[PDB]
């Protein structure tokens, strides 16, 4: 159905692992300092002291491949700045046809389990079968780099692990764009929008990108590499990736306002503006809207106007199917 990366075969490697009763151990990624790194994450970097290389097995008793569904939630960034990849896979899960090319069904760590994982990506005009051991670094018995906010879930990490090993390293992931893997999703080309010369139009862009299950993600635009994940004074993070994922309107003081919705791939962190989670708009819009859309939780997902989301972030990635 897709073409073998490396020439490595899912079912073929699944098959001989399970019938001879081994663990796959995958050759074209060893659990290795250079596959960590070798700057930021090079064996003489801080984030790595102490890092062992161990299977879901070993971390506790009921590993999970997918638990609760394969969603947002459960992208929740680590010791890496992969931000536009994890902003990408947050977006991602909104679509259920994109979401299911990328990760095949049948994958455990009960039934037909082997120590192999396996996802689709779009690389060179088609799709391509990554296959990954699930050998994850860890730290103190904690996942180092994504993780999910349900403890036992382990699809993000594995996927994240098939990206490290496409790049040559984890730290090959550091510092990207989130079109790139926008179109590693979907085979689309991404289209960019200066936000400062924003077009009429543009929130109707937005909503009809968002109900036929486009990507969309957005950012703040930094001058200098020491304004590299600094935080702005309504606690929003810049040359930081974030996923938009809903655009939606309600009423507040007697007009029907423009919302939009993103989310911090690091799963925490979020404005503190007008229609933030502990806002006082909430207050004034009817019951039904408010229980509908608004979630009191330090979750990395929050609500801004449209009139100050123009006004905050600069650049907005739209990747259409
Ligand atoms: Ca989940
Ligand atoms: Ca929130």
């Amino acid at each position: 159905n897709a073409i073998k990366y490396l020439g490595q075969d899912y079912e073929n490697l699944r098959a001989r692992c399970l019938q001879n009763g081994v663990l796959f151990q995958d050759d074209a990624f060893p659990p290795v300092s250079h596959s960590l790194g070798f700057k930021e994450l090079g064996p003489n970097s801080s984030k790595t002291y102490g890092i062992k290389w161990k299977r879901p097995t070993e971390l506790l008793s009921n590993p999970q491949f997918i638990v609760d569904g394969a969603t947002r939630t459960d992208i929740c960034q680590g010791a890496l700045g992969d931000c536009w990849l994890l902003a990408a896979i947050a977006s991602l899960t909104l679509n259920e046809t994109i979401l299911h090319r990328v990760v095949p069904y049948g994958q455990s760590f009960q039934e037909g389990y082997a120590g192999i994982f396996h996802f689709q990506l779009w690389q060179f005009g088609e799709w391509v079968d990554v296959v990954v051991d699930d050998l994850l670094p860890t730290k103190d018995g904690k996942l180092v780099f994504v993780h999910s906010a349900q403890g036992n879930e382990f699809w993000s990490a594995l996927l994240e692990k098939a990206y490290a090993k496409v790049n040559g390293s984890y730290e090959a992931l550091s510092g990207g764009c989130t079109s790139e893997a926008f179109e590693d999703f979907t085979g689309g080309v991404t289209e960019w929008y200066d936000l400062q010369k924003a077009p009429s139009d543009l929130y109707q862009i937005i909503l009809k990108a968002l109900e036929r299950g486009s990507l969309l993600g957005c950012s703040i635009n930094i001058s200098d590499i020491r304004d590299l994940e600094a935080i702005t004074f309504k606690n929003l993070v810049r040359g930081h990736a974030y996923s938009v994922t809903d655009a939606k309107q309600v009423t507040y003081q007697g007009q029907r306002v423009n919302l939009i919705r993103m989310r911090n791939p690091w799963g925490e962190v979020e404005w503190k503006g007008p229609w933030s989670d502990n806002s006082y708009e909430w207050n004034k819009v009817d019951p039904y809207e408010r229980e509908q859309l608004r979630v009191k939780m330090e979750d990395g997902e929050f609500w801004m106007s449209f009139r100050d989301f123009i006004r905050e972030f600069t650049k907005l990635e739209i990747c259409n199917l």
